[PDB]
RNA sequence: UGAGCACUUUAUCACCGUGUCCCCAAUCUGGAUAUUUU
């Protein structure tokens, strides 16, 4: 890796992709989050972003290369803060909802989902010299972030395998997901690591996207 | 400052009461000597 950045937020959610009518979290965000918000950072605009029914359809001839891992410094614990959260019906739609039409969104629903206490992230990214000179200059040109790359570390994160039974992993996570018919991504479980020493090359995972 | 991203936990109201007591008090004891110049 090149070097590294640290980075703090008291409150974030992850949902899951399509969770279901009751929302949930996870406690660390996923890959594709994270590149993302890297990404946008950078002042990079997206590659694509056609309009339609939806969006998301990103081939990757045209797209940069790079590598990402992912570190976690402190527990945080979860909460749950939400009653209500209007929804799309599916069924007849009968009377007025049909006779609107006008973005319809109606049908208001109670609905709860989850939020965090508190976040830290300390992972950077291993990137050609231009990429981080121009994600500087987004960040510096024409909640807080800096890097402190050397010291202060903490625990990581790497896929586990069918042994060395980890402790409080997490259940699913993202690679790489667009919002289409595919198979999305191929591991989902992952393990947290601790110890105050770099982490393993394992824990490298270089992002097709 | 970008893609999953909505539109509110929303609107009202008494604890009624009433009601307190009488009795009382002790004692004893004292002291000694001492001035002179403008």
């Amino acid at each position: 890796v090149t070097r590294y950045l640290r980075l703090k937020a008291p409150f974030a959610a992850f949902r899951p992709f399509q969770s279901g009518s009751f929302r949930s979290t996870t406690p660390v965000p996923s890959f594709s989050a994270v590149y993302g918000l890297l990404l946008n950072l950078a002042g990079i605009e997206q590659r694509q972003e056609v309009e339609g029914k939806v969006t998301l359809i990103k081939p990757k001839a045209e797209l940069p290369k790079l590598a990402i891992a992912i570190g976690q410094v402190k527990p945080s614990s979860t909460s749950l803060i939400n009653q209500q959260l209007h929804n799309y019906p599916v069924g007849n739609s009968g009377k007025e909802f049909a006779s609107r039409t006008f973005g319809s969104k109606y049908w208001i629903a109670p609905v709860r989902r989850e939020v965090l206490v508190n976040l830290d992230l300390i992972i950077g990214l291993q990137s050609p010299v231009e990429f981080w000179q121009k994600l500087d200059q987004g960040l510096k040109g024409e909640d807080e972030i800096y890097p402190i790359e050397k010291p202060d570390l903490a625990s990581w994160y790497c896929p586990l395998e069918p042994d060395t039974r980890p402790n409080q992993g997490a259940c699913r996570l993202t690679l790489w997901i667009d919002r289409e018919n595919n198979t999305q991504t191929t591991i989902k479980v992952f393990s947290p690591s601790d110890f105050r020493l770099e982490p393993p090359a394992k824990a490298w995972q270089q992002l097709p996207g």
